[PDB]
């Protein structure tokens, strides 16, 4: 009889109860799970029958704990984030995560050595700093997401969470092998070799397995189970092979694998995409629930017996000091981040300072130190301080982050977004009235009383002079920008443009939304039509190389394919821009009040129109075959989407049965996936 | 380091390879998994490093093998079934599964004792027959749904498979405790009490946990991970508590739990249902892959050293005998099923004899016999014979089942189905012709080569006188039934008809299509009206009872709610018939060639309409609040579906963003879930 399935299933049930019963209370479910784990710990100490069930998950081996629960958490943090906004701000988030984690770790280490009375050397103190500097802010990311703007703040916090967790487990493994398995003694050159091995072979092994698995997923059609199975087995094989068979940092490998698989979303079928997002979220929730329950049980059983009043005072001063250290790190890196084109405002800086909530990664590394220490008190005090900072950060920072967003004035709903939603909900009310009027006149449902119906289906609002000429200009700017975004979504809705091209189009739209007095420019788009880079230089060198020798033309084919795919996306974004300008120029002529600013806005729009058609004419001149190819790809998308609409219409008229409709749907879906991998 | 992870992920990747490479070939992927497991077994027998990774999975404990891999297989078999068509024909699958399994087990036991040279008692031979007679034909069900008609035959075989697996593990567990753990010496009364304990408290404990789980699922809103977690934890907790903490037959508990959760699809949110179906299919696929790879490794490491040519001859004779035994069982129960309202023909009898493929359940029971036996020869012989029966049934029967379908003439395509699908594909062809014309007239794609576009967007068809007065009467019956189906599907997709109402209506369409002369009569609709049964008798007892005293109104609420659900189903099916009859009265008067035949159809249609109106009036006078309750639920459904379509219109028009449309979609889906309980 397995003793682990009762604990795993009971943990799932208790996390379900904690999510259900505290979803309106401001504290998260994780602090409730830690409390329930503590109660389970004292009842395990009292009653031996509960001890026999909690023993085999309380005494989890550290290696199996890492190798099971780190890949799922790290892969869900990689998969869940938008990789496009992550790479659009990769430099700032990379320098922030890497340099901020190493300086926050070294400052927490020197604080631990100078202030804690427990005589720790620099290796154990750096282990402590690596644990305390690993952050998992899912809650701050979600709350910044639902409160409208500062979306780039949410992407920045999520990306620095992912990279911070990765390099924190890297430096944790380095100092753990320094201090707990101290048998290795080596020269300077072997240390350079080991650092090079981890720091370079991590992303390289992740890239290798990611390219292999994306090539495998691109060719698999009409079986979803193989796709989910391939992602799961690829993740666990990447981490296990990298950590054990090699000495490669497997954490960075699963980070890179997750980011690459998230980037090539087109290789996976979309129903499997929706499944994979919810599947890795479920595995995330399972891992967090189990890790928090394990932390509670072992922090009651083996860590609280060495607790002193000086230890509690050290916990309070450690919370204050680690918050101050993270804030100061953001403060010193703020000028260097201001050198980057997206500078941190002081509001976003204090949000990132407060938004660091310690999580299951730090708790798991504390559990590893605790189980590997054994009789030594260092593991117990490690576990106590990590669990205390997790509890304190969850309680204080998660209950005060919404209040701080109100205090900063970042949480206010923008007034035009309020008005558009008010018009939408009034139109929903109007449609409800129309359906009530048509539904009163039926030969059956006329007996149905409309009092309870109107009481049920009501959607309330969740929200509830040259200077004046300049304000009018800013209003016209906002109206033209929102009309352009509306046109881009309309171009998406008919299948005119690709999703990947529409992402770049709305990204240029959001860039123009960031600038106050700058309209949608032409040079920023022109840089996207520009083919210049390292790749055309290598193309010229390969054209010189025309005049492993059999493997060279495969490489020139790969380089040429990358070039023509990039300029195909350029042609698509060009077509989108001119179509959007044409639709806006049709639309906006009837609704601008002032003729002078109407002439001004049409002047800048017409100059942009002439410039984009000039650039597209030059691009079609440069290489006509890939222009013909992107026209054919647009043709295939439009025909197959209208055929999908046709089979849905024939199902709706009922003339075709549902199972043969699914057969035709799978035929057109197989054809669409064949188009997406050309 | 966990060595289970490399074998689990390697088996997952091998199953991915075997499915992707062997979809076109007629042999299943499972025989390729068995052969690759054998190759890995002999490699591990030579090379010690491969043994170091396969030892912890080949020498798995049998109890943990059952407690992990049986709940997922049994729950996926239960959830994958159609509960309506299973319970509509529950008597035949129940009698066939129960009596056929005990008869096949007794006959295979006496066959093992009489044939095999090694001395087995009746208990071990009964264990052998229990392993042999458990069947898992997912291939036959998939092909029979794929090959058009005999949907009812596929539901019969699926239900027989599920109940066969459940009762086979029940008889296997009681004889396993008889042989390998014969510590108990029991009285006749204790034996009667224990038989009552398994065969009664299995489904009862499953029903209790299923009602609690359904009630908890019906109240969790806005969150999906809690629902998926609740289903997974409920399954594993139900099996673990029933098998270990009680002596309850826990396989039937998982059977009843899966059948009830499959019945209450309305309690789960609609996206979670699609996720849960694919999730449990994935888990059963991983379980099948691991079970087959494990049985390959252990049959190469342990069973093949104890084989003989006499054993191979015994295996061939055993395969022929198990096929003959299944034929004799279903042939002797054929008159009893002829007394049941749906009877098996000789074609369906031979497709059910040949279609039984032995699989993962039997292989798991072979694995636990092999592990429980130890050094004795009985476990090795068990493993060899079960592996041989599985590989022979796969290789022979799963490859010959399609040509048996062709020979029996059930694989052919129906002529109205073929004509309707040809009309569907010509509608697709003319629609893509008109979109090619609209795609040729645009100044942007004006240079697009339409030849490759046309050549890539082609969807092929996958199938590819008074006597004459009687013949046109028959074809007019077919056309009228087709138009009734057309109106019923139009009522469903307009949002006015319930899904189970459409299932009953197409059941009525098939009943009227069974005999060509008879129309859709009113008597089945009367049986839908006539609520009278044990529950209205209980309602009369409640009327006696109103004249635990606080719990009594809760009981009358429960019985009244059951009656209200039955009234909702009856009102839905009758409203569907009268609306479809009105629509078909609008329709029929054009395509009928003979005026007297037209009036002949119209008279019986009008009398059916009048009868349904009279019965609806009787129901309206019978119960005051229930008719307006069902009418209000239809009103809420119509206005909420129109609100959903309005929010999709606003999102497509771009006046509402994706995040806000997600918010309002969440609001209206929460409102629909609140409508699900009233």
């Amino acid at each position: 009889a397995p003793k682990v399935i009762v604990f795993i299933s009971g943990s799932c049930l208790f996390g379900a109860i904690s999510r259900s019963l505290f979803k309106k209370l401001p504290i998260p479910y994780t602090v409730v799970l830690l409390i329930l784990g503590a109660i389970l710990g004292v009842v395990a100490s009292n009653v031996p029958l509960v001890e026999e069930h909690t023993r085999d998950v309380a005494h989890m081996d550290p290696h199996v704990l890492l190798q099971i629960f780190l890949p799922v958490l790290i892969f869900e943090s990689a998969f869940a984030m938008d990789v496009h906004t992550f790479m659009r701000s990769f430099s700032q988030v990379c320098i922030l995560a890497l340099f901020g984690l190493v300086v926050a770790s070294v400052l927490t280490a020197v604080l631990a050595m100078n202030l804690f009375n427990y005589n720790w050397n620099f290796s154990e103190a750096m282990m402590f700093g690596a644990i305390m500097s690993a952050t998992d802010p899912v809650a701050v990311v979600a709350l910044l997401k639902d409160l409208g703007a500062s979306k780039q703040l949410g992407t920045i916090i999520e990306g620095e969470s992912l990279l911070n967790d990765g390099c924190a487990i890297v430096i944790f493994n380095v100092f753990m092998k320094m201090v707990f398995f101290p048998q290795l003694t080596s020269t300077v050159g072997q240390n350079v070799l080991y650092f090079l091995q981890v720091a370079v072979a991590g992303p390289l092994w992740g890239y290798a397995v990611a390219k292999v698995t994306v090539f495998f997923l691109s060719h698999i059609f009409n079986d979803a189970l193989v796709e989910i199975t391939i992602t799961l087995a690829a993740t666990y094989l990447t981490y296990y092979i990298g950590d054990i068979w090699l000495e490669v940092s497997g954490v960075l490998a699963v980070v890179v694998l997750g980011l690459i698989v998230n980037a090539e979303k087109t290789s996976i079928s979309p129903e499997v995409e929706v499944f994979l997002h919810r599947f890795w979220e479920m595995l995330a929730y399972l891992a967090n629930t189990l890790i928090f329950m394990m932390v509670g049980v072992v922090v009651t059983q083996k860590a609280l017996v060495a607790v002193d009043k000086m230890d509690w005072f050290y916990l309070i001063i450690l919370y204050l000091a680690i918050t101050i250290i993270r804030g100061m790190v953001i403060s010193l890196f703020s000028p260097i981040l201001s050198r980057i084109g997206y500078g941190l405002t002081w509001r976003n800086a204090v949000i990132m300072t407060w938004g660091g909530l310690r999580g299951a990664v730090g708790l798991a590394l504390a559990l590893v130190v605790e189980n590997l220490a054994g009789n030594d008190v260092i593991g117990s005090k490690f576990l106590f301080h990590t669990a205390g900072i997790v509890v304190l950060t969850l309680v204080i920072n998660a209950t005060t982050i919404q209040t701080l967003l109100r205090i900063l004035g970042m949480s206010d709903i923008s007034i035009p977004k309020r008005l558009a939603m008010a018009g939408a909900v009034r139109r929903i009310h109007e449609g409800q009235n129309r359906t009530l009027n048509m539904l009163k006149s039926d030969r059956f449902l006329a007996d149905a009383d409309w009092d309870i119906a109107t009481a049920a289906c009501e959607i309330s609002d969740p929200y509830s002079s040259p200077r004046e000429f300049a304000d009018m200009m800013e209003e016209a700017r906002l109206r033209m920008l929102k009309a352009e975004k509306i046109s881009y979504w309309k171009q998406f809705e008919h299948g005119m443009l690709a999703r990947e091209a529409l992402r770049l189009l709305v990204q240029h739209a959001e860039v123009a939304a960031d600038e106050k007095d700058q309209f949608i420019l032409v040079d920023d788009l022109k840089k996207s039509w520009q083919i210049k880079g390292i790749y055309p230089w290598l193309k010229r060198k390969l054209e010189d190389l025309i005049s492993t020798k059999a493997l060279i033309p495969k490489l020139i084919l790969v380089v040429n394919g990358k070039i023509n795919n990039q300029l195909s996306l350029g042609y698509d974004v060009g077509k989108g821009y001119i179509i959007g300008e044409e639709e806006v120029g049709k639309i906006i002529d009837r609704m601008v009040d002032n003729k002078k600013i109407l002439r001004e806005l049409k002047h800048i729009s017409e100059t942009g129109r002439l410039q984009v058609v000039k650039e597209l004419g030059l691009l079609q001149r440069e290489h006509p075959g890939i222009a013909v190819s992107v026209k054919t790809r647009q043709a295939i998308r439009t025909i197959l989407n209208h055929s999908r609409e046709t089979i849905h219409e024939l199902q709706g008229a009922g003339l075709l049965d549902e199972m043969e409709a699914h057969k035709l749907e799978l035929t057109v879906e197989i054809k669409m996936k064949r188009l997406m991998n050309a």
